[PDB]
């Protein structure tokens, strides 16, 4: 932790106000109501020798006037000029000046410069966009980048460096020319690049080094200004570099680089950081080409990131489209995650899925076992988050003591889905990253103007390190597939449940339906049933003038059969006969048992003859039906025919007397009256 | 028909071989093998005479080599250069170069230049990448685009203008000055454009017209090419302007104008048009300038359109998840239709949704009425469409006789959910007044291609209105729909779940009570009473104790249901069960045998004890209330536990002895 401290101490230099310039140019800084130059550059009398014969050396300045010393267009631009910290570019001859204004200052840089005459750069500009335009993938773009700006800058070594979320890089394309080490995929500390100066590319995109060992200039006063706090140099491109980072070039083997922050919208997201082994200068025009040309790969590359996002969308919905028409076929929602969960894990990159429901649980792939997935569930609940989705790709530290020891899970991803309970589970292996980086850790103390700070390490050499316990972290619109999978899982499971239940209530309204209208020995229809339908068909026949018949029959001497042979064996007669009966009857009939031992037929559409013909075809199936072990059984039959009756009993009462008489003339026989 | 024919007759005209050029460059074709110059323009004499003291006519050309007229630059790069129609830009002191190789030919076109140093260029580029970075919507970026186009080209009036899935456009953005009319949001016809014009923005993505009246220069042979079909000259700036697009900008009130392709990927998706009211050259610089910077916003609207998508997707999960917040409120699905279709009409930005779930239908806003929604949904199923989602935004010609006839809808999104379960999304149709630059005119032009329509002398506006449509249902959207539907889906399907588990849960306590109790009595059923009595037997077998049954019946109680009814029959049973019920002790169980004959099972009773029971009960029923009904009597029989194995044996011991009661007087109590 002392370098924890160490690190820490590197913001605290001063990057914005070093009171010294780079020595490729020069500078002024005015006060805006004085009009008085109030500092120049320790070389500023080699420049400005250029616009005032007189000034020969530095001191001169102070009776120089600002009106000899700058272009009029400067001039006007600087008294015109609102915005502050816009820099206005306006060239000579021989010189090229760069100048804002920053509170109640004019800060001016001047360069050397002479007029070259092409069409060069207007040709870089279409052969860069023409490329840049034709790059369809992340890495095409990020090295056609790498290319282009090498060809244009002309360094020796071009990289790519982007950053983590916690700072650190890592280099993601190259460009190598002369004889240096490939540094790609290397990892880089977050302590290389402090907060204050990667704010600086927010401020101007540029950073420029032209010459690692150039001796800084300070800043002298001229005529005292009226604030004496040091004046920002943060716009412009002249402003020293910091002796860390000029000693972390040297070790790291460099003469001279630049750098451009790379932009998502505000967000500094990496730099393309360009190196050489000799000393070189940029001009302006470079400059602004290299810039205008990142910033244009860069929204390239965010518009073919967006554009992944939008297929992937699409892809999800390819899937969830796989699940539905798969879905309709009757399977369980267990069935289907069987079937797809291998397209699932490529679609949600993990390398495994638990579903869960009611006391079953389906596992595709590499899962936890039973019991810790259940570990899982309930801490899920116990932790008491109702957020839709619950997801980390560190499990041991986001939650611990939730998983067993030696376990290689780190991610999960859980959708609860409502109930007893039930989830979505999606696992990731923890990937055992080895990460490169660019030399050994180094916990170095230097001294410096601001304290003792953490010094640049020498070494850049590879040194490995491991991580464990961790996985990819679960992308945004990985969460939103998953959860929008799970529903879609509900919605089978619902259908499938729904359908059970339909089935559960119909057949147990059946039987409530089969108790009620049956009779519990025979199966036939109990009196009720055959009470109410023969007073409809009274009813029936007497409104519509229908013709019906009813057939009253009785087992003979059937007294003497349960005292001789007893009550199970009385009934597997009753039961035999009834099964003799039916066979006989056609569907139109109704057959119900009327009292003990006495039954009743309602013969509907049927005439007195086709009656008594009925009556001969059961009296004779309960004859020849076969007994068995049990004794021969005899029926004697009555039979009834509409004649105009008012009420059912009328029928039945003739019905029955017809019977007696069939009784009383040999047991056998059909009888009506 | 009669115009249409007229409009397609516009492809003939061969604008890429129009053998001239426009006066404000020169021209050379040059044949690669033979390496002779075989065409110049007409006035090829007062530019390369700059490059040459000799030339002073256009024939001296015939007499003159390409290394005395182009720069060694120009030479070894068109020598060296594999790819076809990739100009090479080369310039000198006075003159800037363009060149290419195509087919066999090499093509050179040369205009004069003037060496201007400055940082002017840089400065403007620096400008419009800040300007259009810092643009974050779509209106920002177009009309930024616009006010950075007339910075640069100084042009009077410029205007995006894009392109319809059928090639008719509109202007989108506009900065204008003094001169011209404003022409923002005008509707300009397909015919205006050609195929082959919006085909030429791919080969070159500028085209310059710098003046309207400037008389074209011919191209002349020089040397006899090997060919003769004449050149394509499409890759480059000079080209001759089809005669009727001069016409056209003329009858426009323009002098001079340029246009610039803005590109998706390799589709044109419209256009930066530029109007001037004198004439106005641009540089080789300012031509590069704005390309780039059009590419440059070309890519930057892309993005703001694909972030756009990603935005909607995160406003449409948040009112999924809205919805879900009711789902764990125990709402029903039409509930929740009506407390946030407000929401989902701006979601959907449609005017009215309906949701049918079993028999109920819900609606908000706009809807039509429940018997043209049900004319809707029956045409929907008889479409039959495997469709997740079926969609229209003009419903009279995509579903006739299906609305009424005055009906203002035209926009329907249908989402089936599975009875018939539907989500409705009506859209009503916009009127949409569209101004046109200018009416309908069916005018006919001679020309050596043949007989087209000529460009329409009017450009004022004219207005007409398009009924029957609405907005066109965006992607997006019906996946959205879909998605809110199947939110609904589940609710309705917990709702139905819950129901459903009420109903089995009273259905199956129903079957519990007629498992063991007989429905009319409330007293035990048979198949209680048999195994109650099965045990009694093996207990009383293993232990020896004693205990008796009473087997009673009904007496002539046939006579009782024929003389009377179904209804007082029963009200005669429960009324015996309930005398006989408060006769028996805690330990004894009654329940009903048969359909008149009822058990009794008395434990810890000897034979007297039972005797006696079996005449508390005999005399209970006799005591009992006839009421409005008749007065019945019961027979007992006894049987007592004789050291018996089954109780199938006791039972019959119990029918013979109470038959036995029957025969000697009805009203008895008998053991046997
Ligand atoms: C305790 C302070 C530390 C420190 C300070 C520091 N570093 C910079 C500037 C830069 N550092 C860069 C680092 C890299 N260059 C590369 O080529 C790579 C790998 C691809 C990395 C990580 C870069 C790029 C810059 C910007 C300038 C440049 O382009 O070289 C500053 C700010 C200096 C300034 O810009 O005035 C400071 C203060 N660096 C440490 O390592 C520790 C010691
Ligand atoms: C039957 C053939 C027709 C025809 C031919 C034609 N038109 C062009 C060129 C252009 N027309 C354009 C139209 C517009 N400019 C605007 O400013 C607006 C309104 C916003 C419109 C609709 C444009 C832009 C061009 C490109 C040239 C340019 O930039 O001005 C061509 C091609 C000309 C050429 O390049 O050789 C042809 C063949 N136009 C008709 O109206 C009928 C007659
Ligand atoms: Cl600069
Ligand atoms: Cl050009």
């Amino acid at each position: 932790d002392d370098i924890s401290k160490l690190i820490a101490a590197c913001d605290q230099e001063p990057i914005h106000i070093p009171n010294a310039i780079q020595p490729f140019g020069a500078m002024l800084i005015v006060e805006k109501d004085t009009q008085q130059i109030v500092y120049a550059s320790a070389n500023s009398a080699e420049y400005f020798s250029v616009a005032d014969n007189t000034i020969h050396e530095l001191s001169d300045i102070k009776q120089a006037n600002i009106n000899s010393l700058l272009p009029e267009h400067l001039i006007s631009g600087l008294a015109s000029a609102i915005r502050e910290n816009e820099p206005i570019w306006v060239e000579t001859d021989r010189l090229s000046f760069l100048g804002w204004r920053h509170e109640n200052y004019y800060i001016i840089e001047v360069e050397r410069y002479h007029v070259q005459t092409s069409n060069w750069f207007e040709i870089q500009f279409q052969r860069a966009f023409q490329k840049l335009r034709n790059c369809k993938t992340h890495n095409d773009l990020i090295n056609t980048l790498t290319r282009l700006i090498q060809e244009i800058s002309g360094y020796d070594r071009v990289m790519i460096y982007q950053f983590d979320p916690e700072w650190n890089g890592r280099v993601i394309a190259e460009s190598v020319r002369q004889l240096f080490t490939s540094m790609l995929n290397h990892h880089f500390p977050a302590s290389d690049i402090p907060a204050q100066a990667r704010a600086m590319y927010s401020i101007n995109p540029i950073r420029i080094i032209p010459d690692v060992n150039a001796e800084p200039q300070p800043l002298h006063m001229i005529h005292k200004p009226q604030n004496t706090e040091a004046v920002n140099l943060s716009s412009g491109v002249l402003r020293a570099v910091s002796p860390l980072h000029m000693q972390y070039l040297r070790n790291f083997g460099v003469s001279a680089s630049t750098s451009i922050g790379i932009f998502n919208e505000d967000e500094l997201w990496g730099i393309v950081a360009c190196h050489h082994t000799k000393p070189r200068a940029i001009g302006r025009r470079i400059r602004r080409l290299l810039v205008r040309t990142v910033e244009f790969a860069a929204e390239r590359l965010w518009l073919i990131h967006s554009r992944n996002v939008e297929r992937y969308m699409v892809t999800v919905q390819a899937a969830r489209e796989q699940l539905s028409t798969t879905a309709d076929d009757k399977h369980s929602s267990h069935e289907i995650v069987i079937e797809h969960a291998a397209d699932w894990c490529k679609l949600f990159r993990c390398d495994g899925i638990g579903y869960l429901r009611g006391e079953e649980l389906t596992t595709y792939g590499e899962t936890p076992d039973q019991t810790t997935i259940n570990k899982l569930v309930e801490w899920l609940e116990e932790n008491g988050k109702k957020s839709l989705f619950w997801h980390s790709h560190m499990l041991k530290e986001d939650a611990p003591g939730l998983l067993p020891d030696g376990s290689r899970f780190a991610g999960l991803l859980a959708i609860p889905l409502k109930s007893l309970f039930s989830y979505l589970l999606l696992f990731r292996v923890a990937q055992n990253e080895v990460r490169t980086w660019a030399g050994k850790p180094e916990k170095l103390s230097v001294e410096t103007s601001t304290g003792t700070m953490l010094g640049p390490r020498k070494s850049f050499e590879a040194w490995q390190d491991e991580v464990s316990g961790k996985s990819q972290p679960w992308r945004t619109a990985q969460l939103y597939a998953a959860r929008d999978i799970a529903r879609d899982l509900l919605i089978v499971a619902d259908s499938m449940q729904l359908n059970l239940l339909n089935d559960q209530l119909a057949d147990a309204n059946e039987n409530l339906e089969k108790l009620a209208s049956f009779d519990d020995l025979t199966g036939i229809f109990n009196r009720r049933r055959m009470e109410d339908r023969l007073e409809s068909e009274v009813k029936e026949a007497q409104r519509y003038k229908k013709q019906f018949g009813i057939l009253l029959f009785d087992l003979d001497k059937f007294k003497s059969v349960n005292d001789t042979y007893g009550h199970n064996i009385g009934d597997q007669i009753l039961q035999n006969t009834c099964a003799a009966v039916s066979e006989t009857l056609r569907d139109t009939d109704k057959f119900g048992r009327w009292g003990g031992e006495e039954f009743l037929i309602i013969a509907p559409q049927t005439g007195m003859p086709e009656l008594m013909q009925l009556g001969e075809r059961v009296r004779a199936a309960v004859e020849k039906m076969q007994h068995k072990d049990l004794p021969a059984v005899t029926i004697s039959i009555g039979v009834a025919e509409f004649q105009n009756d008012t009420r059912w009993d009328h029928m039945i009462d003739r019905a029955d007397k017809a019977m007696y008489r069939a009784k009383e003339n040999g047991r056998n026989q059909v009888c009506s009256q």
